[PDB]
């Protein structure tokens, strides 16, 4: 269709898989952060500006959907709107402005170029080749309005902190626009686009080879960065729950505003295209949160904690979600997708929890026996006896333990054809709803109560795949 | 042809772009040791781990030519016996050895990763693409032969600091070679080749793209922050010199040798092809690797660092008029071609560069931006009256005398520049050997055989670096 959907494993494990290596070396101490100073300043100086500059002084303003450009710009601006109007309703007194300008920016602002770029060209690289423009105009632009809202209510707030001199176009605006203005991200772009203008949209030959060499190291060594960013970051019950807010107002909010304005702007004569702007722009805003708003707020030096940790955090939670979205959205066959993401979810997993791996530990080999069960499936009672270990896990999270849950009544069920759970008929799920039994009388058995029970009472198979055959991905975090 | 002569420069403007970008940023005091130390470690840890496992695991070993990987092996073995031999008959009697063990590796190593792929590759991607499998496997293999040889000496060299036959003789000799990332990864991934079918899974495929095509800028970059505060008597000098023609003069030309001599192509023109490939090679700087080696064995290192700066430096000129000379055997345009290159790029560092002194660099620049008018077009012609004047102000009211020169009189009075409205001009150029003859005065030794050589093709090629090329002094002083 119009998504690469098979790429999202691939793309995800290139992005989710470079930075990874950079946070055991990170943990591993073989580059500290005085040794990351150098890779940040290669990816900030040099490699990010010269990419800007490649991707600007020949991208074309010729054929552009200037329309799905306003429609996503008026739903980042509503949602910096909403939560800057929510929260200078109730905050302290005398830090309502620090809020009101650091919160809606970490919320309007993602990391698209790091992340977000190999991801849509995995997607589109054959399909639908215009989109890299809108990703290469959308962030520029979206940087030029809303940052420095953003910026001058915390120059608010500092005249909170020095009454200075009522500097309204002094200091208000003085530097506000100044700090928009003097960044990488913003000024580059109005060199390229000056450049472009000037030529005729060509970078010269004798120059061209010097940007290439410098453009195409960015991606993995800006990955690498975060990587080394990314460790040791993550340190109150009301900061858990703003946290949650914040989260909820960047993957999960941004996303829908964003699906409605494309539709109700968008008048694609082409109702496919219509849809694919749309889904799009939905997977717009789940982006992880740039971390150019923590290098923001660690030089204005406000609280600083909720955003390192929502960096951090972000970028996590916007793994699953992305990859559950985009089959969402091409959902409505669907029956071996079910199984088919279960599948890369596994083997993956199968990987991690191994790294990871006495009652505990007992959950993760069973646990992996599930995850090693499902590619032995895959290829083909023998490989179906996988569900007796899951069958052990469902109860083994709630609990002579062990030969308890080796004693399971899953054998004698096994004594007794599409995919794993409805392969030899319906009498396993009776079997299940015996572990619901047992789960009734930790988050996992939440899932058992509507992964075991949908048929009595494709979405809920699409969250019946990620409960069991995913259930090692906790092991990582414990 | 063979070679695609045009996109040396490119390249070269690449590689020695990219490198200036860590050198500049490495003597902007804006990154320094310790943060260009992770860059370090994020490019020979990863980024070049990954690129070997991408590139062997999929390298094809039934269409190789072997012959060509013989002869330069044994070539560059013969280079290593003679140095080493040389060396030990002369020298202190407590230091043979390290000498023995360093000076040779140093002169059959070369950084053929770094700066040679993206060489190879702009030259060899639509005529011979085979010729990255041969830049890919000459180089492991001779890091597992000579390499463990130079540490035997390492070890002959500590046997004199300190009957470890094959206790450390050998038992760490070849333990420096299989604990490097270079030589055991290539085991790992010609294992992983023949265990698959020489194919990568997919699954794995778009991360080691991603991690593998993050390394030729970035190790550029690297060794850019590891050529400042590098270039610190006259023995050493004189050794360095001898190095430096070891490295990129005399294996040259026994690479060539072996070549012809080995190889029997049925197609001359490839038989020739290779010849020159090979000749190339060794040609290249030495690798940062024997500076790492020198540096962690802790012998005296400045000869190997200041060999290493200084050898790249000089790769870039051999490297481009060398690619020239062997493709020139039409050349009369090449030759203002290759004018204009050095031109225009030479005043661009010229200008940075921009009182006697300073007065030759305003009249040089003339003489590059008249390259440009005149590569676009006597107007443009008196260039050349800046020209004879820099061909005395390097000897020499002084910038009074080199305005009021006779040129202005001689431009009052059509293929090239030199040969454009006759020879008359030729006589005058005479004068400027005249006055000649009566660093930057070297500049005249070329006015001495480059202005009069039609009085007594590659003559050319050494007549037009000597003026349009004439701003390298400037960037050097």
């Amino acid at each position: 269709p119009s998504m690469s959907i098979t790429r999202l494993f691939p793309a995800l494990l290139e992005c989710f898989g470079i930075v990874l290596c950079g946070a055991i070396a990170g943990a591993a101490n073989v580059i500290t952060s005085t040794q990351a100073k150098g890779l940040g300043n290669f990816v900030s100086r040099f490699a990010l500006p010269a990419l800007l500059f490649k991707n600007m002084v020949v991208l074309n303003f010729s054929n552009v959907d200037w329309s799905f450009l306003y429609s996503i710009l008026i739903a980042k601006a509503s949602v910096f709107f909403i939560v800057c109007v929510l929260t200078l309703l109730v905050a302290s007194p005398d830090s309502r402005f620090s809020k009101a300008g650091l919160f809606p920016i970490f919320a309007t602002q993602s990391n698209d170029f790091a992340l977000g770029y190999p991801i849509v060209e995995a997607l589109y690289q054959t399909t639908y080749p215009e989109y890299l423009q809108y990703i290469y105009l959308v962030a520029p632009i979206s940087l030029m309005m809303l940052n420095p809202i953003g910026f001058i209510f915390c120059e608010i707030q500092k005249w909170k902190d020095t009454q200075n001199a009522s500097q309204n176009k002094i200091k208000i605006v003085g530097l506000g626009l100044l700090r928009v203005l003097q960044n990488p991200i913003v000024f580059m772009v109005f060199i390229g686009i000056a450049f472009n203008f000037i030529l005729d949209r060509k970078v010269p030959v004798y120059v061209e080879n010097f940007l290439d060499g410098l453009g195409n190291s960015f991606s993995g060594s800006a990955l690498f960065y975060l990587g080394l960013t990314m460790v040791g970051k993550i340190k109150k019950k009301s900061a858990f729950v703003v946290l949650i807010l914040l989260i909820t107002a960047k993957l999960l909010v941004l996303p829908l505003l964003c699906r409605e304005m494309v539709e109700l702007l968008d008048k694609g004569d082409s109702v496919v295209n219509h849809t694919s702007l749309s889904n799009y722009a939905f997977l717009y805003g789940v982006f992880p949160v740039a971390p150019g708003v923590a290098i923001f707020a660690t030089q204005f030096n406000m609280e600083v904690e909720i955003i390192t940790s929502g960096m951090v955090i972000s970028t996590f939670v916007s793994a699953p979600i992305m990859y559950v979205s985009a089959w969402l959205l091409t959902f409505p066959p669907l029956a071996y997708a079910i199984q088919n993401v279960s599948f890369d979810i596994s083997i993956v997993s199968l990987i991690s929890l191994i790294w990871s791996l006495m009652l505990t530990t007992n959950l993760l080999i069973a646990q992996s026996i599930v995850c090693a069960g499902m590619m032995i499936w895959n290829f083909v009672l023998v490989f179906v006896l996988l569900y007796s270990s899951l069958y052990s896990t469902y109860l083994w999270t709630g609990l002579i333990i062990i030969i308890s849950g080796w004693g399971i009544p899953a054998l004698l069920v096994g004594v007794l054809s599409i995919d794993s759970a409805f392969f030899y008929g319906k009498e396993q799920m009776i079997t299940t709803a015996v572990t619901l039994f047992c789960s009734i009388l930790i988050i996992g058995l939440f899932a058992n109560l509507s992964s075991c029970l949908w048929w009595l009472f494709v979405e809920l198979q699409f969250f019946c795949a990620v409960f069991n055959f995913g259930q090692g991905f906790i092991s990582f975090g414990i």
